[PDB]
């Protein structure tokens, strides 16, 4: 009976560091990696959770295997969902009309379209009344962009936010808690060692946002200190 | 992709309906009959999802198709593993001290030896965190024997409850999770027509706790509602 959170995209960096803080605040943990990547940290995890931490395969950008992991948990309930899964380009120093075609169709469909089918096709596994979240970026703040550079990852947080807020509009004047997350400059193999905060000093606030998050209706585009980015 | 359950013993009655009730839940399935038996009613659901349903044929009761068919089934990873086949003796009436000898050897090797068998050789196609599961009987609680009647097939789901209970012993220190299933007593050619539940009153159920046991390890003994069934 114990709360579960279905992470997805929790092998590693921000998303296996939110499954070993779920797990010391009590709850369980459903988080997924995928297939390709051998063995993971949450792969050792689950060696120190054995019954409270389960891992199954998931490559977001499959629709077959979206749909396989709906399937696989139809008999499972989940106080939150949580699509921490995301990456950059190859070469994020390049403009925007530098990248490569495949390179901006790849982040496009990694970091926005996919986020996206995840919640619309495992949101019916979360309470009417439960939280949806997404793991979006600073970057992705049109507002606050004043400075560039990223500029391929930029768009597609910013494309993810813009998705996520049409979502939302879909479920207005309900229950349905949303939020997507920025979670600082976070000194994980993508953020890089030029990073201002370590995991511990932003996943910790990023799980207490959470907490806070449910039961509170509505989108919201929070930091990881409860703090709203502008759009 | 899709998840996938290995039924043994899908032919008829019980299993052949747990093989469309989990196609209908997005899983595919790969069921067992016994070759000699020709065709079968799950072969005209075959015919409905080409795809999704393969059939392989097994003889419970010879170990060397239990073997044939692991090497069939190289390579292959089960999410579950069932065993539905399960049989009872020509005079159900008759007492302990009358059945013949012939009948006491045949029950107890097909509903008792040979389950355990298929489960021991083909556990290692489901992954460590797997579901494997048995069709047994309320029938053979040892506890709930209040009013005798079907004498020699109570003993026998008897024994292989308890053959379950060291299996599930033997995994103790592992995340799988194992049941023995009481589906009620049915109207199938086994239940007869004076049965209390149609199969479909049944059937649904019987899933319902299969994907719900998913993911939660160690072995319960339950019914086709999720109640606890005492040994
Ligand atoms: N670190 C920061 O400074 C920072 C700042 C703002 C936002 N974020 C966001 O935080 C999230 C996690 O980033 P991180 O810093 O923890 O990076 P990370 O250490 O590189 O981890 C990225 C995670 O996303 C997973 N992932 C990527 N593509 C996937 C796919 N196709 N399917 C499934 N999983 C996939 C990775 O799985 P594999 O192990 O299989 O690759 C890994 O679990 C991302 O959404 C990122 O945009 C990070
Ligand atoms: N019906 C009930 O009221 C009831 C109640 C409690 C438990 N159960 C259990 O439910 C299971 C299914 O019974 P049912 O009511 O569906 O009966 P059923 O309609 O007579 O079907 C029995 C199934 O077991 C298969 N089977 C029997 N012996 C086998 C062997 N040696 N090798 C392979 N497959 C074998 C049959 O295959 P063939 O087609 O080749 O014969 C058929 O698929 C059994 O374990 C039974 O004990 C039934
Ligand atoms: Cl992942
Ligand atoms: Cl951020
Ligand atoms: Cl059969
Ligand atoms: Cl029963």
């Amino acid at each position: 009976p114990r709360p579960t959170i279905l992470l997805v995209g929790a092998s590693r960096g921000l998303g296996h560091a939110m499954a070993a803080e779920f797990l010391k605040r009590g709850w369980d943990v459903v988080g997924t990696v995928r297939a390709d990547r051998g063995r993971t940290p949450l792969h050792a995890l689950a060696e120190a959770y054995p019954d409270r931490l389960r891992i199954e395969t998931l490559d977001i950008t499959q629709p077959e295997q979206i749909r396989a992991l709906a399937a696989r948990l139809s008999g499972r309930v989940f106080d939150i969902l949580f699509v921490n899964a995301g990456t950059t380009n190859p070469d994020p120093t390049q403009t925007i009309g530098e990248v490569s075609t495949d390179d901006f169709v790849d982040l496009m469909i990694t970091n926005a379209l996919s986020p996206m089918r995840v919640v619309e096709t495992l949101a019916g596994l979360v309470p009417r009344d439960g939280l949806i979240g997404i793991m979006s970026s600073g970057q992705g703040s049109i507002a606050d962009n004043e400075s560039g550079q990223r500029e391929l990852y930029r768009g597609s947080k910013a494309a993810l936010n813009q998705f996520m807020r049409s979502f939302a509009a879909r479920h207005a004047q309900t229950p349905l808690a949303m939020v997507l997350i920025a979670p600082g400059w976070v000194r994980t193999e993508l953020g890089g060692p030029d990073a201002r905060l370590s995991i511990d000093e932003s996943v910790p606030g990023v799980v207490d946002v959470l907490l806070a998050k449910r039961g509170r209706a509505g989108l919201e585009y929070l930091d990881y200190r409860g703090r709203t980015v502008r759009w």
